[PDB]
């Protein structure tokens, strides 16, 4: 096992799924979790057989069943549930299933053995009760932060199978932003218009690098450490207002991000950054079909035989919902101000007053925990 061999495969697949999601979200805010969807699909591997299993193993690039795959994955989850987790991130996977289905012998114990947790049984014939329960389990397993994951809308008598994934993150900066150096400021939407939003400021030695699109536009990559350095945020945007964020989105990969960090250098800057707080339900169906995982939504074609042996089964709904707060510090509404040794020495100014991209990486492993674009802060 090359170090973090699995971790790198997951984040990877996780990033690939993300492109998909960004392609479908031009001009909208999105926050997403590469890790989450990777974990949830790894689980699903066990409920599946035939081509349905194949489509996933081919898309994820490892087989959950082989030697040390599940072993390495729970260890990953442990590293991320580390003691350093001062309640910064809550995480939840859940596979829900209609209630009177003969589960194939061995499934439960096996699932518990490789994954802990278990498949949750509910009665979808009971209308709104069933979502209510799914929504409650989700709320409580994400420190109350994510509510209505399962939409008042769809899911009916006939729904028999549903995956859910949900994360919440509110991280504590290594150096958090002065409260006093936060002031209003114009943010330029992509359509050129203009909006007055609160931007944070902090002047500091950042890790920094400048890359270029294939179409020859320059763009900034900036690393923000979180406490004790387990995680970092990466911020990226094209220099030129005129350039849509897509130029970046459409080329994002796991490897690109490596190149970014690899290629960084500590440099003094003044950083103006919008304070922001996003919550996005992502529907997984299209992104997954697009990576080859078609069978799993399809009656008469999906192969759930590793789970149930009274045929008819297919995934009704595959939802991830994510909330991320970035604003000054996780801390008791009030962060360490105000210090500044600022004459006319002014270091260069990087201002995120245009749409931009963010990435939260768990540093030892390289896992992209979260990912997103800020369109209107
Ligand atoms: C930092 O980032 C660069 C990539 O970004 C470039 O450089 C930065 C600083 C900016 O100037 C950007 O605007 C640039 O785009 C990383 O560069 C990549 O690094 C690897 C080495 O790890 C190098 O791989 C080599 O590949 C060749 C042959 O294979 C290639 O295949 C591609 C297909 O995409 C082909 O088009 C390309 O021209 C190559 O022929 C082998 O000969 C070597 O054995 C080696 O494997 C990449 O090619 C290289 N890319 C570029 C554009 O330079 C650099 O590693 C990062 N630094 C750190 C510390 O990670
Ligand atoms: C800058 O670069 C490397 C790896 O990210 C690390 O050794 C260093 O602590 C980083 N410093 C930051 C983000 O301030």
């Amino acid at each position: 096992h090359p170090p973090s061999y699995v971790a790198h495969l997951a984040s990877d697949f996780g990033v690939r799924v993300f492109q998909q999601v960004a392609q479908a979200s031009k001009d909208r805010n999105v926050v997403f979790s590469p890790y989450g969807v990777a974990s949830v699909l790894a689980m699903l591997q066990l409920t599946t057989g035939g081509e349905t299993q194949q489509q996933i193993q081919a898309a994820m690039g490892f087989k959950i069943d082989d030697k040390g795959m599940a072993p390495a994955l729970r260890h990953l989850y442990k590293e991320l549930m580390g003691p350093w987790n001062k309640d910064e991130i809550s995480t939840t996977d859940a596979i829900f299933v209609q209630r009177d289905l003969k589960l194939v012998q061995g499934f439960m114990p096996h699932f518990f053995r490789l994954f802990r947790s278990t498949v949750k049984q509910v009665d979808f014939s009971e209308v709104e009760r069933a979502r209510f329960i799914i929504n409650d389990w989700v709320k409580t397993h994400t420190k109350g932060m994510i509510s209505n994951l399962l939409g008042k809308g769809a899911v009916d008598q006939l729904t028999r199978l549903v995956l859910v994934n949900a994360l919440y993150f509110n991280g504590c900066w290594k150096t958090p932003f002065p409260d006093s150096s936060t002031h209003r400021r114009l943010f330029h939407k992509s359509d050129g218009s203009t909006v007055s939003v609160p931007m944070m400021a902090q002047t500091n030695k950042f890790n920094y690098t400048e890359f270029t699109t294939p179409d020859g536009h320059y763009y900034d990559i900036l690393e923000l450490p979180y406490h004790g350095d387990t995680l970092s945020m990466f911020i990226a945007a094209p220099y030129e207002k005129e350039v849509p964020l897509s130029a970046l989105t459409n080329i994002l990969s796991a490897q690109l991000i490596s190149h970014w960090k690899g290629n960084m250098t500590r440099l003094p800057r003044l950083l103006v950054l919008p304070k922001f707080s996003l919550e996005t339900e992502v529907d997984l169906r299209k992104p997954l079909e697009n990576l080859g995982m078609t069978d799993m939504f399809r009656q008469f074609q999906a192969d759930f035989t590793s789970l149930s042996d009274q045929e008819p089964l297919h995934v009704a709904q595959a939802l991830q919902k994510v909330k991320i707060e970035v604003n000054e510090s996780c801390t008791v509404a009030s962060s360490s101000t105000a210090v500044i040794v600022s004459a006319r020495m002014a270091p260069e100014e990087i201002i995120m007053d245009r749409p931009f991209l963010f990435v939260v990486r768990h540093n030892p492993t390289g896992t992209v925990l979260f990912m997103g674009q800020v369109m209107e802060p």
